[PDB]
């Protein structure tokens, strides 16, 4: 007999149960819950005792992995039955499965056992170091979802947190520029757009001072994050990795400065300056 | 401004945030869940700071429970102010209220909260010692359910247990009948059937042996548990309490017997005997 139902818990016994299972018995249950993990628990177990439990037996697994299997009788200590312990399944997926080979010497009163659900904590994260909150992560029951601290706007892929640097421009002929909260690690998926102009009869120079730290390759000239500068008609870049690029020099008052910095990486960011 | 909604949790702010609360601003927030209680956690905290947090504020309050009252700045020390604190509801519904009493000298940055639900534990209880599970009791999410030990079978109220002793007949001249898991409590919400015949020429003895133990009361004769024994045409009981019934001669040699246990009590039975 094949069953299958989810609910949020159930109640399931050896055929025949209380009184003793029928002698050739197979019989098998599909378990699922659909955010959460399966957790399993024997109030009663009683089973012909056997070598591995190859006659008379139950058997938690799941779709790819055999979690455990179970036989004797829960009064003889020494043995494999379940007794008090917990199964609990990684996914959301359980089967169970109880055989009797072929006939029973002594009648035994079979197993009684309750399953339910359990939520899946995304804050503990059980496995732990995968795709995940970058800031801040709130756990509910049956999911999650993630926040970001102040000043930080939350990016359309639910996950990591973002800043707004598009919106300053700098007139002074002397300054100096950073990266979004330096020399602490740039928020990550963010675009930010620098653009300095200076009145006619003005040269501007520019030099990278204290740490240069950009997420970079010994590949392929920074395909993750990056700076490009544009000076009248010619640019100059992608610029990253932890060599900051020599100090340069513009003929042109006009000046614009691009940020691009993707979702992953801890890095720290950069500082520059610029006078006429 | 009145807001309800439930899902499984949900996120709060102030009026403007994350800018300033605007002035003299009033806002209510009905949260429900149908199985579960509400637990509640401030990300931000920022507020105008007042004596009992009269000015500006935010009040969690249940039906006829207020749980608490949090005005100031996070940033200050020694305030009211919630901080890291968790404030949960006893019952399944908490009420929020945001209050700017007329108008801000410095600018708030307001609040922002984020709320969820929290499944009842009825192994741990809760409020502990009311109606429960007789044996064995099985929480899951969002509700529990009760089971019995071996041999006892779960009543219609779906809490207690109850045992089958009506299937036993006692026809030797001399013997001794207990009450059922004797000397242990008798088994709740059971009605027991006992009966014993015997061949013409014989007159039957009873004599009520050890210990003797059923719930009464020195108000009305057994209200909650009894025995009843009928003999012929003439019946005797109902019996209860501590003190034993005298030993009784019967005539007759048909006598039948009712003992009849409610669904509360740790009593913990009787036993007696007979002879022709
Ligand atoms: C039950 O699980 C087994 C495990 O492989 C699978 O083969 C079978 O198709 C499943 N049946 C249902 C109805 O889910
Ligand atoms: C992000 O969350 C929003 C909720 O408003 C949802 O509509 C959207 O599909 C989600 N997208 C991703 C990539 O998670
Ligand atoms: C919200 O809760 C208050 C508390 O007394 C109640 O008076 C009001 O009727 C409730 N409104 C809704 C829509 O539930
Ligand atoms: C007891 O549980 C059964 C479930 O089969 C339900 O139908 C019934 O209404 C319940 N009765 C009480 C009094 O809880
Ligand atoms: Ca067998
Ligand atoms: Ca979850
Ligand atoms: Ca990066
Ligand atoms: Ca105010
Ligand atoms: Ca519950
Ligand atoms: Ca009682
Ligand atoms: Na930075
Ligand atoms: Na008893």
């Amino acid at each position: 007999h094949t069953v299958e139902l989810n609910e949020m818990f159930g109640q399931i016994q050896s055929p025949g149960y209380p009184d003793s299972y029928p002698s050739d018995s197979e019989v098998t249950w599909n378990i699922t819950v659909p955010e959460f993990r399966v957790q399993l628990y024997f109030m009663h177990f009683n089973l012909e005792s056997s070598y591995l439990c190859e006659y008379d037996y139950v058997k938690v697994e799941t779709e790819d992995q055999v979690l455990a299997t179970f036989c004797g009788r829960e009064t003889t200590d020494t043995e494999q039955t379940p007794g008090q312990e917990v199964v609990l399944s990684p996914g959301s997926f359980m089967s169970v499965t109880f055989r009797s080979d072929f006939s029973n010497e002594e009648r035994f009163t079979g197993f009684d056992a309750h399953y339910m659900a359990v939520d899946v904590d995304e804050c503990k994260e059980r496995e732990d170091e995968e795709l995940s909150c970058d800031h801040y992560c709130h756990n509910y029951i049956g999911g999650y979802y993630c926040s970001c601290r102040f000043g930080y706007i939350l990016h359309t892929d639910n996950r990591t947190c973002r800043v707004e640097c598009s919106g300053n421009l700098f007139t002074q002929r002397t300054g100096t520029i950073t990266s979004p909260d330096y020399p602490n690690p740039y928020p990550k998926s963010s675009e930010c757009s620098y653009t300095i102009d200076l009145e006619e009869g003005f040269m501007v120079t520019l030099h990278f001072e204290d740490i240069f730290d950009i997420e970079d390759h010994p590949e392929v000239p920074c395909p993750y994050d990056y700076i490009k500068i544009k000076a009248g008609s010619k640019v100059w870049g992608p610029f990253c990795g932890e060599k900051s690029p020599e100090p340069i020099s513009t003929q042109s008052h006009s000046i614009q400065i691009l940020f691009r910095s993707d979702n992953s990486g801890e890095n720290r960011g950069w500082r520059l300056s610029y006078r006429a």
